[PDB]
DNA sequence: TAAAGTGTGGAGTAAGTGTGGAGA
DNA sequence: TTCTCCACACTTACTCCACACTTTA
DNA sequence: TAAAGTGTGGAGTAAGTGTGGAGA
DNA sequence: TTCTCCACACTTACTCCACACTTTA
C-alpha cells in the first residue's frame, strides 16, 4: 500500500519512507495506515480517535498523536504531510 | 463502504447487510455495529459504547443492546460475533 | 425525466398527475436522486424549504401532506421514517 | 459533489474548485466554504442574514457581519474571474447568480 | 548561492529552496535540470541537451520534467518550465 | 556498510540487520552504532550518554531495551563490565 | 459458589404523524 | 387567499430496566 | 436623498501545535 | 517503564465589528 513516497506493508506492519523504516507507536501506525487509504479527505478528530485510539478520550489527544507522527514523518525529510483543516480535523495531503 | 468479513454497512442508507441480506437494526444497535466493525478486534468497554451509540444509564443497559444485536445477527447465521470480555465489555472479533 | 418505481422535469410535473406545492416538488425530487439514502431533516430543509430558520418539525409536516397525495395514488409505505436520523423515499430489499 | 455553473465543492475533501478547461482550488475560510455549500442546495434562493448566521457562523452577532463574510467569499470568487455570483437583494437578503 | 525568482539552489549541500522557505524533495535527475536551466532561466533548452547535461524515448525526457513540475506546483510555482513545442522546454518567459 | 560479527548496520538507511532480519530500533538504540567501532571496548555511561542520548540506572534502561531486542532475534552481546560500563563483545 | 453476562418481556416515554388553523 | 409554517393531540414502537437463567474463574 | 450594501482594516479570540510530564 | 493521554503555553489566523465609500430606488 503506496502513496507519494509512503509505503505501508501491512504484513507486517512497516512502514517505510523511500526504504529508511519508521518507528511508529500503534496508534501512530493506524492513524498512517487509515489515512493513506484517502489522502486527501479531511478526517474528523472523531473519526481518528474511533478508527485509531484506545477511549473516549479528549479530541485534543488525537492532536497530540498526528503531531508526534509528524514529527517522526519530518525527520525523515517529509514536510506538508499532516495539515490540520482548522475546524474540522486533519488531512493526509493537499491538492 | 464498510466492509468486514461478511458484514457490509451503507452508511449512506443505513443498512447493514450480512452475505450469502438486509439486517431490520434498531437505531442504537446501528450504531453499535458501526462503532465497532471501525476496530473490529478491539475490546470497547461499556462506557465507551453507551457514550458512542444510546441517556447515562446502567452498564446492563448496554448488554441487552448487544444482546438483541447478537441475536439479529444469529438469526443470519453468524455466531462468532459479538464475544464478551469478562469485566471489561465487548469485541466484535477475536484475532 | 426522472424515472423511480412507478414515479415519474422541464414541466415541473409529477407523475396521474399530482397536485404538489413547490416545498413538496422539492422534497420529490430531491429525494428520487438517491431513493434509499435516509435524509435528515436538516437537509431537507436546507434543500426543499424557505425559512431554513424553521423548525425542524415543519420538515416532517411538508412530508406528511406529499405522503397523503401519494396516498391517495394508491401509493403506500412510501416516505418511511427512519426514527431519530430522518427519511427515505423507499427502503432497500433483503436482497 | 455538489455542483453549479462552474462551482464543484467536493464534500469529502472540504475543497471547492473554478473550473476552462481546468479546476481552480479556492482559499476559503470555515465560515466562507459553509456560505458557498450552503447556498449551493438553492442557488436561486434569497437567504436572509438571519438563515445564513444559524447555519453558517455559529453567533448571535450583528447581521452586518454576515456581510462581510459574503464580501470575502465573494472577492474570492472574482479573482477567479467569477463576477456574476453572490448578488444582493436589498432589504431581504443573498442570492447565488441570479 | 544560486537564486532566481523565489528559487534558491545552494549547490554545495545539494539543496533547492522555495513564506519561507521550504526544501524540496528532487531526485538527482530533476536537481540537475532545475540547477542547468536556472543559470539561463530564459533560455529554451533542448532535450537533447537536458539529456547529455541531466540524465545519467523523448516522452522519458518529459517525464523527468513533468515531476519536477508538479514538485515545483505543489509548493505554489505555477507557470514554470514552459514547454516550447517542438524544441523543449524554458524555465520562465 | 559497517559490519562486525552477524551485525551489519546500513549507516544511509539507518538500518541495523542481524543474519541468519531488519530490527525495530529507537533513534537512541540506533546510535549499537556507536559501539561497533570498537566491539571489545569497555564504554562508559558517561560515553553513551553524551554520544547516543540527545540517574545512572536510566542509561543501563537504554542498554537493556537494546539488548533484549537483540535476544528476540543474538544472546550474550551487549555484557556489561560492573560499576564502569558496557562492552559489545 | 461467587461473580459476571445473557436474554425475554413489558411499561413508560421518546419521536413522528397529521389535522387543523393563523399569517402572508 | 392557497401555501407555508406552527400547534396540539394522536399515535407508534424503542429504549430501558427487571428477573431469572446461564456461563465463567 | 434616504436607505441599504460593500469592503478594508484592526482588536480580540478561537483553534492547533508540540513540549513536557503523570499513569499504566 | 514505553506508550497513551492530558496540560500549558506558544503560535497562527479567522471571526467579528468599525468606519467610511459606494450603490440602488
Amino acid at each position: 500500500k503506496l502513496y507519494k513516497n509512503i509505503e505501508i506493508d501491512t504484513d507486517t506492519h512497516s512502514v517505510y519512507i523511500h526504504k529508511i523504516l519508521l518507528n511508529l507507536t500503534l496508534t501512530e501506525y493506524k492513524i498512517i495506515s487509515f489515512m493513506i487509504d484517502q489522502p486527501h479527505k479531511v478526517f474528523t478528530r472523531g473519526e481518528l480517535m474511533n478508527h485509531c485510539m484506545n477511549s473516549d478520550a479528549l479530541e485534543r489527544t488525537v492532536d497530540s498523536h498526528v503531531s508526534k507522527l509528524r514529527k517522526k514523518l519530518e525527520e525523515q525529510g517529509i514536510f506538508q504531510m499532516l495539515i490540520n483543516v482548522r475546524g474540522v480535523g486533519y488531512r493526509l495531503d493537499n491538492p
